[PDB]
């Protein structure tokens, strides 16, 4: 059976997101039908529960990609994509329009593992987030040019290394997570964070922006995709007016 | 109720602008449906006055990026989403499409503060607008290169008081207002106007064009968002043909 | 109040471009209906009289951006925008999506005057249309790098000198008018351009490729509009099949 | 009756290109309505028999640009719009959306002429088609850089006679027409192919792609439009389920 | 009957990708209707199995560009063409918008041949795929630039004899198949892959990343297409709620 905590903190593990607008005519539904459509929600989760974790996002109203946000995970991406697929059979998912679904893996470390850069290494896992529970997420696509993938090893883990030393202190009001999609989406990585400090996340993204390994950037955003945390319950009451 | 002065002045406030189409089947509606649009845009402005201000601005007609801009302000970025969530549920936000949102935070000055920067701080505060009442608005997303952020704070100064040096001029007849969005949307900042002198305006922004900062935007624009000041009654009826 | 010839031959004068899709279902309205669509696209130029003049011409089936352009002038930028309020919702309007929508102001010469460049100013001064009436119209939005606007006046100046020598033998067969944009669209300039003669507007605009002002375009067109000039009646009903 | 075959090999002749998708809703049209499709289309043609010539081609399947491809000629350009205008009016016009609409003149040789390049051209003008009739047409919008419209006639003309050394071989099973679009369309040609073997075509392309010219092409299709070759009663049989 | 094996591994073939999104209003279809749909698919495939074969794949869930992924190869390009209609015609492909298609021909090796790098010819020749049954798909359409084409044979091969050497390790778990597309579409070529291993398929692209060859691509993806391989019954199936 699936776990959460294990499908949230190890390698292996295939990490699917998607985003979506609401059809102009789901609001023109009769209210009966669209009261049903949590219950609805709440199924199709429960459905797969075996197979899949689902969180549940709300963009609309901070960004012009979307309306709302899934990530789903599971060992098995195919299982991904079965939970999508009914999901999409719902009352919602029927009047939901994709805008962005880009899957990607979790690895080991890379750069900053106890081997390879034993002192950032430390103050990664060291680190504790200590403030209030997390309202927001944010998404971002990452891919880096030919020039990057063309340095080597020891080029790019100075660069890492860099990305890392201004960055460490922001883990007290922001989670992170990593995932790699080159050749499986149109990004060498997809990143996710969840905060209560937006001023803190601008501030941690201005850090990046200054640093070497930017000049590699040709995807950093496009979409930034900004929401709340929300309930799988509230998401769908709150875009079928209920 | 929330101070718009306040919220309008201070450092820690979330901006949202977020700009849309009015779809052809809303002029479809009954009359009866189009003459209540404006009480209800009325009433759900009303009904978040305890933590948002909302500015509305008619877009159609002087660009091809939407029909109206609705600019949000709240010490809460969820508040902002919040009551756009409840404007699309009115009769014109459901018959809207949103084209453009992008949302950004007020900041103490970066560069030309008392500190760094005295003489083009003092002429920044003694600056008046004095001429007749602003009648159009300009929203300019902006977006600075790799190479820009990897600057020195020195040499990032001395392109700033380049940018200042020949503009404090155009305070005289031109508000200007600052959000800053790294992390938060495709952009770095947010940049606001105010004006009555379009042909001022155009000026300003070929000085602005002139200097070595321009050199490392990537966006500076697109959209280049342009609008009368309008109160919501008399966006909604125009748009509503009321 | 308004005067054609005052507004197209001063500074000072806004220019606003616009261009409009007409939708699928218009064609499907009874004859009957499409026939009155003529008569209120006069009666909307009419009301607007003592403000703005307005020029109508048919881009359907000479590039896929449009099916028809609007090109408005008045002194003031609002008045502009006030017709076209009033234009969408016409019959036509109503049935009408706008796909690009530019607006500048006209100035001054700032390089090829008399004072600066005297000989190239006798030219331009002196030079006179003499083919038969205009048949077609193009217009051309501009923008250039940041590049350009870092060069000197001096610089730019000559850049500019050499755009003028190869071109001003082209004031036989083609009127030019040229409007500016920075700050107001996502275009430095708007250029405008009517002829009876394809060929020679062709031979005109690959001379302007060849020179070095050309390496600083980075918009030039895009959309590139081509139509025909027609009356206000004759647009409509060629819009509207009668 | 215009002279198709003057008409197609004469300087000073405009073509007018156009694809259109058709929409979804078409074929839920009924029957009878569908089955009168392709005797309208041949009254349009006819209708306009003494001014223009058309010629048809399906492109679904091909590539995702386009349903179905038209080739207009006239020595008018208003001549082409009004056919356009005439055929958007026909039921199948009537679902057709346009999704790229190019136009160009023919001229005369510019760099492989008998003065400037006389054995290549020689060997241009001795050329003569001898495979099976032409199936596919390809059309390529062509747009070159400041750079190469920077360079000397001279160096140009090099360059030109490179292009041509190596695809002379391919006029035995390759048809060719160059359109000369600047000014006119976003593009500085339309070029034009017909063959039977697309084997060939590709090895065609990949002789230019390979040759120092091609470094200077902002664009070299998008679209890249494919199609096949057929009568109008033919494709609008095709599209009409008849 | 067309023998798929043959259409699989020999030079000359063209194959046809092509991806589609299913309409909104599918679903809206009476059950029957969509109960009836596997059949109908069924059917054209068949009446077309004198000339083409057909595999269908499902990448709803797995990205945004499609819902479904068709590849279909015939030694007729026209042939494909005439498959693809059709299919647009049952009612599944009537539901269907087109969101890209791409062509290209199969051909005989270009550099990693017995004659020009036979010891890493002799290592694709021998390598075998020994895994579990593919169960994902991977689409990557591929264009290089023009320094690339204009470099010489030799240096192009000593840059695929690099693309070479670090990949072979994948053909124990990757299949892969390489089309040529120059001409015939926006790419220089179509590559395919299966695998059941989208870790291992993730390292494969990023060992790529890392050669000199990819500093040549100016597409390499956009889209990507990640689906699951399935049976057209499943397919139709899947998409339809059955
Ligand atoms: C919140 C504080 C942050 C910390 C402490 C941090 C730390 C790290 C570390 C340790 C790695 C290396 C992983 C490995 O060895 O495989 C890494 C990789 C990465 N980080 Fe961050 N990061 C943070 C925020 C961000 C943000 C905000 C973004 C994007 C905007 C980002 C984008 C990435 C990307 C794309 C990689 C992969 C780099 C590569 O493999 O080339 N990080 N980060
Ligand atoms: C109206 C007269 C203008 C004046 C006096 C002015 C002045 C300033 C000043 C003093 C700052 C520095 C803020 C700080 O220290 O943090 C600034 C920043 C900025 N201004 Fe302006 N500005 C004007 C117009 C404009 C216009 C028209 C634009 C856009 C077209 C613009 C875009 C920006 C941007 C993007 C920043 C942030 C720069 C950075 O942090 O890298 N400004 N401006
Ligand atoms: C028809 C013959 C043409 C003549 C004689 C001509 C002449 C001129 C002159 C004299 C100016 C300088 C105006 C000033 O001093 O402020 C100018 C500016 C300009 N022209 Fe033309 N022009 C012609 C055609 C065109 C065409 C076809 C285009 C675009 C394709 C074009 C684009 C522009 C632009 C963008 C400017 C503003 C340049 C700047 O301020 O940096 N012109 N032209
Ligand atoms: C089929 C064999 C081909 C031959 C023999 C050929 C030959 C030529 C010749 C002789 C010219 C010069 C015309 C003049 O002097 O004005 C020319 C121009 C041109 N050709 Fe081709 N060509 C072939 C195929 C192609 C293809 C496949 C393309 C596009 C992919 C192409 C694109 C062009 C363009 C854009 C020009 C205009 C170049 C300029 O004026 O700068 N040609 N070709
Ligand atoms: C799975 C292991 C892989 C192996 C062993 C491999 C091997 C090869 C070989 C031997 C060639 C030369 C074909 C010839 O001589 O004509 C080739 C060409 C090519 N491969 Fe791969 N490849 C693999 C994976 C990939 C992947 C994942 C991609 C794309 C992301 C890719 C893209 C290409 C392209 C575009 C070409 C054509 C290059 C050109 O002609 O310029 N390959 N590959």
């Amino acid at each position: 059976m699936a776990d959460r905590a294990k499908l949230l903190t190890t390698p292996g593990v295939f990490g699917n997101f998607s985003t979506y607008k609401v059809r102009a005519d789901y609001m023109k539904l009769p209210a009966a039908e669209r009261k049903a459509a949590a219950a609805e929600a709440q199924m199709v989760i429960d459905k797969h529960k075996d197979k899949v974790i689902v969180d549940t996002y709300l963009t609309r109203g901070l960004g012009a990609g979307s309306d709302y946000l899934l990530r789903v995970h599971s060992t098995d991406m195919a299982a991904t994509q079965a939970f999508l697929v009914d999901w999409r059979a719902t009352k919602l998912g029927m009047y939901s329009d994709v805008t962005e679904n880009l899957v990607g893996i979790t690895k080991a470390l890379n750069y900053i593992s106890k081997d390879k850069s034993p002192d950032l290494n430390a103050g990664l896992s060291s680190a504790t987030y200590s403030d209030s529970a997390p309202r927001y997420v944010i998404v971002i696509p990452v891919k880096k040019d030919a020039a990057w993938w063309n340095m080597s090893d020891e080029q790019r883990l100075k660069e890492i290394e860099v990305h890392t030393q201004p960055t460490l202190q922001y883990l007290v009001n922001v989670k992170r997570k990593l995932y790699h999609s080159t050749g499986l989406a149109d990004a060498d990585f997809i990143t996710y964070f969840e905060t209560a400090d937006l001023a803190a996340f601008n501030n941690l993204l201005i850090a990046l922006a200054k640093v070497p390994e930017n000049t590699h950037h040709v995807r950093w955003g496009n979409p930034t995709v900004l929401g709340t945390i929300q309930s799988a319950d509230v998401l769908v009451k709150t875009l079928s007016g209920m």
